[PDB]
This record gives structure tokens, C-alpha cells and sequence, in this order.
């Protein structure tokens, strides 16, 4: 089928471990530290992945940064959503960090994780494929609505290249549902809503000053 | 062309006036009172409009209410966006209530209105048509992601009926851009983001207790 889709598949990064500190007693502070630490190392891996997206690295450095600073949380959330598709009421942040409802309550994340679980429920019934996940991830990046884009036309062309790939993939692979591509695009609003709430939540955590955060994660929180 | 699109066009409600009280001195409280008063009367008109959407009134009353309680602010915002397309850096809440940048600052709405203006900018370059506006309004309602839907399959069928109409309209009317339907769907995330921020903002205003609000507007704020 589609080459952009095959290319995004081979560019998909390897999963990384959360590695919660086994010597630290369980608390909300430990869980939030673990999660922000994981997100920080995933953000490095995300920056490297985006350079494989056709056309992304030919944008100016400021434009590459604007897109990432708008989309980082959507990309992170789509990741845990996809890793969670075969589970039931659990969120697979990492193979060694799977959160159930009780752990979400203790971390103060019950409402945010419930919204992530709603994204999971929708993608399960739609039988979301890996091919579709990596394409939506790239589209989320290109369609992130940064207020600060220099070359608007070039960003809009990146959006069109990825949308075409999604259309081409669905036309060849899902002839039983000629509207599957649009259904996939219609999942993006709930992803944007959940990411908007998540960024504000962790920005509040940053202001309370009880959870240490690393440099890149703080940079992504401050850009917003 | 498409009958659903023609039907939504004739079902479009008449514009109403904001009628700011000419005896009241200008303040943030007056502007916010005017805006919430307008929104309250528009919400009544929106409930009546939705009964014209094919299939909507055959949903149970609880399901009709769930969709409206999720989408009300998106529908309101899409309205002012569309009324503003021929203007420059101004938001046409009503023919007698057009807000420029200075008035937004004084009302404490500078950041929210700037995001609404970003929606306007995108739809201007895309040359959004009235046919496309009324269809996206209906799709926003059907795709509002309520957590409380009883008949999930029936809501999903409503989504498919409206998506089909958008696809059919664009295929016949915009043969020069075979991906215009998807481009239109890809504007929905920024609309959902802006509405999420707007609801939280006016919920905070409700808690401060200095701006009187009417019954329906309060009901829509409390459901969230
Ligand atoms: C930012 C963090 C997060 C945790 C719980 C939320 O409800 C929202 C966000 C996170 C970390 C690593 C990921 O792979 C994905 C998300
Ligand atoms: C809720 C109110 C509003 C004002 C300013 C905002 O930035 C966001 C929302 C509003 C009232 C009437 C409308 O037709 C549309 C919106």
C-alpha cells in the first residue's frame, strides 16, 4: 500500500521503561515523578521521530519547534492510548507501569485517566490499526494549530501530504467503509480536549513545586 | 446537490440581537452580562434547531440532552466565527454587538477572543461556505463525545449520516480539491480546544458571582 504509512511504521520508536524507583514508598509524588520522568525521555524520542516525517526537517527550526511545542502532549497521550488497546480499564504508560483505577485515584489522575480511557474505548470499537495510529500521530503534529508558524503554506502542505496518506491507506485497506478516513479524523477533537486538560493539570503540578521535573518536560510545559 | 445540506440551510435560525442596556455604564460586568444573556437566548434557539437534524429527535430525551450539554459552546462559538468571516480582527456576536481588541481586553476576554479569531483566520483562507458551516455545526453536535450516551449505535449512525452529507457536498461542489471534506473535519480540534477553554472561563465567572446568569446558561455550565 501507501509508502508514507510504511515509512512511518518503520520509523516508530522502541518502547521505553518507566523504571519507578523500587526504594521509594508509593505516593502521589512518586507516581507523578515517575510519569513526568517517563514523559521527559519520551519527548527526546519524539523529537527524533519527527525528523522522519516527509518534509518536517525541511521546515525552519523555529517552525519544527512550534509544531512540537503545540502537539507534544497529544502525541504522548496517543501513545499510551495505543499501548492500552488490548487492556481493560488500565493505561499502559510503559510495560513496567500499568495504571488501574485505584492507582489513578491515589495519583490524583482519576478524571484525566478516565478521559484517556474514553479515547481507548472509541479506538477499540473502531479496531484502530498500527498503520492508522502512526498516521494519526503525524497528522496531530502537523495539525497542532500553533499560533507562531512562519511558513504557513509549507505547514499546510505537510498536513495535506499526511491526510492524503490516510485517505490512500483507507481506500485500499478498508473498502467496506468508504468513510473510515473521516471517522479517524473525527477522533482528533477528543484527543485535543484531553491533551488541553492534561497540560493544564501538569502545569498546575509544576506550580505547586512538589514534583521535580526535568528540563525538556518543563520547556514543553512553559511554551504552552 | 445534497438534501441534508439543503435541509440544514433552510433550518438555520434567524440572528438575534444582543441589546446591551444603553443606560448601563460600560464595564467588564456589562459586557459579560450582555454576552451571557445573548448566549442564554441563543441556547433556546439551538435546542429548536437541533430538532430539524435528521434522526436527532428520535433519540431519547436523555440522549438529545447529553449531546446538547456537550456541544453547546462549540455551536455558539462556530456561530460567532461564521458571522465574523467578512470582518477584520472583530467578532460579530450580534449585529449590534461587534467586539474589537480593546473591548476584549476590557472584558477580560483578550486571550479567548484571540483563539476565536484564529478559527476565523483559518476559515477565511479556506473560504468556508454557509453550506459547510451548517453541516459542521450539526457534526459538532453529533460528535460531541458525551460520556453519558445511552444508545451509542444510534448516535454513531447520526454521525455517519452527517459525515456522508459533508462528503457528498464536497465531492459535487469542490472537485478541484478531493480532500476538502477532510480539511473541514481537521478544523474541529481547534474548535473543541477553544470551547473547552471558554466553558472553563465562564464557569469561573459563574463562581465569582458578579455576573448574573439566566437559567438555561447556568444549566449548560453546570452540566460540564
Ligand atoms: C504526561 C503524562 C501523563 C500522565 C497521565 C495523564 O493523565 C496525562 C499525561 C504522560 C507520560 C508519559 C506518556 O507516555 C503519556 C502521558
Ligand atoms: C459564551 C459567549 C462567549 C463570549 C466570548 C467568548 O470568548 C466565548 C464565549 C458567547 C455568547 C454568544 C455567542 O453567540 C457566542 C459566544
Amino acid at each position: 500500500y501507501n509508502k508514507i504509512v510504511s515509512h512511518l511504521l518503520v520509523a516508530e520508536p522502541e518502547k521505553i521503561y518507566a523504571m519507578p524507583d523500587p526504594t521509594v514508598p508509593d505516593s502521589d509524588i512518586k507516581a507523578l515523578t515517575t510519569l513526568c520522568d517517563l514523559a521527559d525521555r519520551e519527548l527526546v524520542v519524539i523529537i527524533g521521530w519527527a525528523k522522519h516525517i516527509p518534509g518536517f526537517s525541511t521546515l525552519s527550526l523555529a517552525d519544527q519547534m512550534s509544531l512540537l511545542q503545540s502537539a507534544w502532549m497529544e502525541i504522548l497521550i496517543l501513545g499510551v492510548v495505543y499501548r492500552s488497546l488490548s487492556f481493560e480499564d488500565e493505561l499502559v504508560y510503559a510495560d513496567d507501569y500499568i495504571m488501574d483505577e485505584d492507582q489513578s485515584k491515589l495519583a490524583g489522575l482519576l478524571d484525566l485517566n478516565n478521559a484517556i480511557l474514553q479515547l481507548v474505548k472509541k479506538y477499540k470499537s473502531m479496531k484502530l490499526e498500527k498503520e492508522e495510529f502512526v498516521t494519526l500521530k503525524a497528522i496531530a503534529l502537523a495539525n497542532s494549530d500553533s499560533m507562531h508558524i512562519e511558513d504557513v503554506e509549507a505547514v499546510q502542505k505537510l498536513q495535506d501530504v499526511l491526510h492524503e496518506a490516510l485517505q490512500d491507506y483507507e481506500a485500499g485497506q478498508h473498502m467496506e467503509d468508504p468513510r473510515r478516513a473521516g471517522k479517524m479524523l473525527m477522533t482528533l477533537p477528543l484527543l485535543r480536549q484531553t491533551s488541553t486538560k492534561a497540560v493544564q493539570h501538569f502545569y498546575n503540578i509544576k506550580l505547586e513545586g512538589k514534583v521535580p521535573m526535568h528540563k525538556l518536560f518543563l520547556e514543553m510545559l512553559e511554551a504552552k
